[PDB]
């Protein structure tokens, strides 16, 4: 089987981030990556803009100079097609990784490729860097499963003259909301908490609580949805329940990041926080020569880590083995 | 069942022309669409941008503006949106129709509804503007079945760095190949013609054949694909076979409009040039009170129907009904 | 002489609005505008967005359709072009109105063509829809006639590595500060006010408040700017005096209307506020048969008045008119 | 005062060879008559340029875009952060006047923005100042009123006007297509008897289907004879026609500041319009004294663009770094 000093699981930012980190101190690792480089960010509506300046966003000290203040998907794309190319990040693509195992003092890494079949890696080392934005958080009702149903936002244009439901109540419901309106969608939020998430960005909530207050956006707050027909939502408020008509759902409930991946080779979750135990000047978890980058770090917030600040876990990982050598 | 004048079988910009200018004579028609308005702009690629003025896409007098010179994708997805909220056209959205069948001096239409419920009208008049982008041109290949091969392309990013294979000497081919090429892969175009079609459009050829020159696209003219497999793509020139390294196939080689449908409602095609037989001043078929409007009208290899000159076909289908309706 | 039976002074948004309300009850009138349509718009900041929607600034029925949620300053140039190519309505550009006086029971409109030759109009009804934006508040403190200081922004880069003060406390000091800012320039904003002003788009001021708090920005609320120097600006707050190191300053102070111009042709103004007398209902002002129509009704601060609203001030004046015939 | 380069042009390609010598232990210092790129500042709002903007980049500075070719604002936006993250000595806002021979260096003369001179001494001269400045001035009466431009901004104030664009070039070409974009009727006037072959292959046709179907009015083998406020008088064949006109964009090219070589010992030979220099070195006939840019154009000034000027300044680069 393939050998590799250094397997990365994830080509997302921060996995990427930590191959360029390893290439530094002398060490060409292999990234492997089931969909293609930065799949979470393909997968963004396709019109999104980011939060952060686009000097954050930016690893291996390739320059991402826009003319606005702030990115779009396809300029982030494009940039980190750049950074691979320019950098030679090696990476294996539509490459799934099964499962990691101990092998003596290394690691079986399995695999699933495009075409089905199966292929094993010996690696010495392990970088985990697979985020969460493939496990949304279900709701575990009654029609959920409907094509209809949806936990991911793409654009807005075919929901025009639709009466469509936003589940959720931070930024990526709110964003969903304010593109199904200008997209002509009849346009309700169904959110638990019982006011505005203090999460909502300062420059975007204006607009939304505008659009909320004059009745354009039907919003209920403590609101907890109980089932989902073809044609109609039912939701509770205190108890009682609504039923309103009902054509798409956008369920923007968040993803929450799998823990089975980290439990089955070794790695502990400290309960109560939600994170892997690691220790952050190594990004080494408690099991020895595993290591994580990246959102997969982050605890129950699952907003502490984002790019700004997991593009640098690949940078204690590579001081650590380093000094380990191969 | 469900009683309309007239009943415009899909919603594009023709369809939904068709629709404003029966407006004009008192006659506010049903549009059934199987996806939601301007279907077809919807699946065009990310990237697209039109090659008509923006003016020559206007409909129902409704001002399309535009600062650029030429409208992208998303500004006539918006155009259309707005034209049918302000002209009040009337659309049965995400419903499919299925068969059109002569009852008595009417028409009876079934169609299949999102929930896969079926509905039944009865029409005096039906107009046919089904277009040609739902069905491709079909390679009859080996392979061809594979999902590593499409008939659609919609954007290059996951292709980056992976072995890409455009099939075909359409517009719709180059301008895939050149995304392709903007996103990184490594691009082979096989097209069983000599030389460029005169059909590329002026200003698109240059960087194309640029790329050629310098190396960046292997390009292929009398090629002929023989095979696909998961890996591998095989295509003859001048007899001699060829097998080359393939990840992923897009076949480029156009669309056609949908003549079973049509043959099936009683209206006849020419076989050598698929064009439907009509009578060009009242834009009705062979077959009474059943119109087209749109590309679908159009034969051979297309290039004589598009959006400027489909625009106006409900004209002459509204000054024909208009007269027997008096 | 040419005869007319309305001239509309201004071909901005709403003198163009004030034309095709003419228009629907029978009466094409005749616009005069210095410079070409909409030249407000035209001498914006290049990359301007409106804090409107785009469906508020339509006028004449014309659809005015954007893909993002605010229009942009090209897209409204786009816009108004077109709007008067399908209304068809009349513009004499480039001409400067210079008099309206009183001529019987009509008016004599003097005016100067671009080649600086004089023409004179007979009008019967006069609306005048002159903006203010061509008449910055000056500021009256020595230095202010360096060319080093402009009341008007355009584009931020040729301040990159500057030492730049933008004066003001609307939304033009605040946008111009942060295109100025993402120009590389060094900015300093100097502010009479002792709070935001509450005009500030709510989606724009988190990002300069972010900016004055982390240091970007060097904010100065309650100053008063004393003197500008080639490369020194002198300001007091409370009374104590700094002077910085300055290139380039933006005194993004305001506009006013052309007062000399109203009052000559016998329209009162108000001159601590600058707005002129009318009834709202007609929107005629002191003087029989002289119209105003938008910004312009709403003096030296304004505000109140925009395109949202002003836009309809010509249906006023044409059911007035169309009465009168 | 004294500094060992001094770069005259603070363009792209003035720039790139600023950080070709950073390259080689040179900090030089670059003097700039306006802020950095003037002249992509000074292009048309709608620019966008023909080059993928791999080909702009300086530095090693990714230049990153979403579409596939870059328009102006992009490269604005690049240029800046290339000099702040190259730490390029930039000093803005002052015009080199002379540049004269001082023993076995040179003394420069320069006006600053309030008016004040200033006297540097330099081992090296880099000229890197394009020919955006100049335009080829066309000497026909008229043509000094203010409704004659020989630069394009914007179409919109051209709105519903009458307006003739002179050149064969792409900027008259580039000029007439937003003109028209914007309202305007537009007359092209152009002294060859064809098309230029000049005119990028993706624009002509734009171009060609508009005179074909009677938007643009193109008259070949013109030549303009005068220009009064609301008329222009151009001769085809032999015969005068006179049309009524309101704004003249004469888009004629531009062209080197001869004078500013010449004055410093630069030869620029007589029919061309190109320096005389060394292309491994990129050192003219005046020794120590080199050009960068598309100011080493002649004739044909297209034959000198971003792409390939940008590279100027690694033979400078190395030529000095030898002598030194
Ligand atoms: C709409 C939106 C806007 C955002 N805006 C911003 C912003 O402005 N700034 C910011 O900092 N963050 C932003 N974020 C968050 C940002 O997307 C994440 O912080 C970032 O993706 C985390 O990077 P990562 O490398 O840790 O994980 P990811 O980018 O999720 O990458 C993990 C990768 O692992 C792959 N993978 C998973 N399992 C396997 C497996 N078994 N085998 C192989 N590969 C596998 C996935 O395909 C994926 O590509 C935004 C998120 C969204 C949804
Ligand atoms: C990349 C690209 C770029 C293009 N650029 C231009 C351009 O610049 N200018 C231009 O004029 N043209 C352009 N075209 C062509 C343009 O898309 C067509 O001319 C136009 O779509 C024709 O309109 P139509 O209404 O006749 O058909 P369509 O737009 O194809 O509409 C037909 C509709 O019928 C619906 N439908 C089909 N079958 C059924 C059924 N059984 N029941 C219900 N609904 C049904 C479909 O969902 C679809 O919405 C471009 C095409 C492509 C692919
Ligand atoms: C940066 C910026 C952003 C803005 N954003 C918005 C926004 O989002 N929404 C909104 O509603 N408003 C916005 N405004 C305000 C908007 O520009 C004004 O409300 C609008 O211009 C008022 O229209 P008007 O026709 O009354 O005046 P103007 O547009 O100023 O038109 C007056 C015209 O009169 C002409 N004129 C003056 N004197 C003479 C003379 N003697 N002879 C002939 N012609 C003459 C001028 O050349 C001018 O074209 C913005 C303003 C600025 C500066
Ligand atoms: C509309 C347009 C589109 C173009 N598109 C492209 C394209 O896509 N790709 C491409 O490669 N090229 C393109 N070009 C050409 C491009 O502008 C030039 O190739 C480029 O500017 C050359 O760079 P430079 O540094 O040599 O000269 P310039 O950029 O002209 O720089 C010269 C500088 O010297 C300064 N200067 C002049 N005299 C003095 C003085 N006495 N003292 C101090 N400073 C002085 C000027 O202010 C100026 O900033 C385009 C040009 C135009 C007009
Ligand atoms: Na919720
Ligand atoms: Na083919
Ligand atoms: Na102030
Ligand atoms: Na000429």
């Amino acid at each position: 089987m393939q050998k590799e000093t250094v397997i990365i699981i994830g080509g997302g930012p921060c996995g990427l981030a930590a191959a360029i980190s390893l290439q530094k101190v002398g060490i060409n690792p292999l990234v492997i990556e089931k969909g293609n480089i930065v799949n979470a960010i393909y997968n963004y509506p396709t019109h999104q803009t980011f939060f952060s300046s686009s000097e954050k966003l930016e690893i291996g000290d390739v320059a991402f100079i826009t003319e606005n203040r702030k990115p779009v998907r396809n300029q982030a794309l494009a940039y980190y097609r750049e950074v691979v190319r320019r950098k030679s990040v090696r990476v294996n693509a539509f490459e799934r990784v099964e499962k990691v195992q101990k092998d003596g003092e290394a690691f079986q890494v399995e695999t699933t490729k495009r075409d089905g079949s199966k292929e094993i890696y010996i690696a010495k080392y392990i970088v985990v860097a697979t985020g969460y934005y493939d496990n949304p958080n279900y709701m575990n009702v009654p029609g959920e499963e409907l094509k209809k149903v949806a936990h991911y936002f793409k654009e807005g244009h075919p929901y025009f003259d639709r009466d469509v439901v936003v589940i959720g109540g931070k930024n990526s419901s709110v964003d969903a909301a304010l593109e199904l309106v200008k997209s002509g969608a009849r346009v309700t939020v169904l959110y638990r908490g019982i006011e505005y998430s203090p999460s909502i960005k300062p420059w975007i909530l204006p607009e939304f609580e505008a659009l909320v207050r004059n009745g354009t956006i039907q919003m209920h707050f403590g609101a907890h949805v109980k089932e989902i027909t073809e044609h109609t939502l039912t939701f509770t408020v205190d108890g009682e329940a609504l039923t309103i008509k009902n054509d798409f759902v956008f369920a923007m409930t968040g993803y929450h990041p799998d823990h089975s991946f980290l439990t089955k080779m070794g790695v502990q979750i400290d309960e109560e926080t939600g994170r892997p135990f690691y220790t952050e000047d190594r990004m080494e978890t408690n099991a020895e020569n595993i290591f994580i980058a990246g959102v997969i770090a982050a605890g129950n917030n699952a907003n502490e880590i984002f790019i700004e600040n997991g593009r640098f876990h690949g940078d204690a990982i590579a001081q650590t083995i380093a000094s380990r050598e191969k």
